[PDB]
RNA sequence: CUAAGAAAUUCACGGCGGGCUUGAUGUCCGCGUCUACCUGGUUCACUGCCGUGUAGGCAG
């Protein structure tokens, strides 16, 4: 926990979008700025969620610095949510701070994924494909997120994600492109 | 302690033949239904993605 980039921000109310109706736009306007724009000294955390309540977004919680995340207060790439949101700037963090566990990982729940794999790897079709394939091992990761409707359909798909524990020690460096800890202790202030 | 107490009705069969219901007719007349709006139900709690084995870049 060497960085001291805590930038808090709040929400804004709008009538033309639900939580997914701006969460899919957040997934569209954060990943490309973290990919085509990029920056390993910039990301996000998830320190204010819950399991049963399904709290996905409740406040500004980012991880930046004096130069890498210093363009998070003069950025016209996030312009348009002035009817539904806002942002802040980084503040001086203290010595003893926490570090929450998160992950922006991909969970898979295919019970017929063995059949779609064997269609190009085994030739075992759907007729005899119920002998030893995983019928219920492909579980679902139920959690609250936005409903990103890709070309498969217009319905709101669930945003699977795994939380983590809380350790007093920290780990500075780099995480995945989504900000979830792929080896690095994520921030939770 | 009951008008108490008891009991075998048996057997058989030809209803049958006939027939003109007819003819007539005006249902007329009238009408303002009127205003109002946000499905991305998740047209599967996830399709389809490197290992059929629990870690992942994707149209998110």
């Amino acid at each position: 926990m060497a960085m001291d980039h805590y930038l808090d921000i709040r929400l804004r109310p709008d009538p033309e979008f639900p939580p997914a109706q701006l969460m899919s736009v957040l997934f569209g306007k954060l990943h490309q700025a973290l990919v085509a724009q990029g920056g390993d000294r910039i990301g996000v955390s998830f320190p204010d969620l819950d399991e049963s309540r399904s709290r996905l977004g409740e406040r500004l919680r980012i991880h930046a610095s004096a130069d890498d995340l210093r363009a998070l207060l003069a950025r016209p790439w996030l312009e348009g949510l002035r009817d539904h949101l806002q942002f802040g700037e980084p503040a001086v963090v203290p010595h003893p701070t926490p570090y929450r566990q998160v992950s922006r990982v991909q969970a898979k729940s295919n019970p017929e994924r063995l059949r779609r794999r064997l269609m190009r790897r085994h030739d075992l079709s759907e007729e005899e494909a119920r002998k030893r394939i995983p019928d219920t091992v492909a579980r679902a990761l139920d959690l609250p997120f936005v409903t990103l409707r890709s070309q498969s359909t217009g319905q709101h798909f669930r945003l699977f994600i795994r939380h983590g524990p809380l350790q007093v020690t920290a780990e500075e460096g780099g995480f995945t492109c989504y900000g979830l800890s792929k080896g690095g202790f994520v921030p939770w202030f």
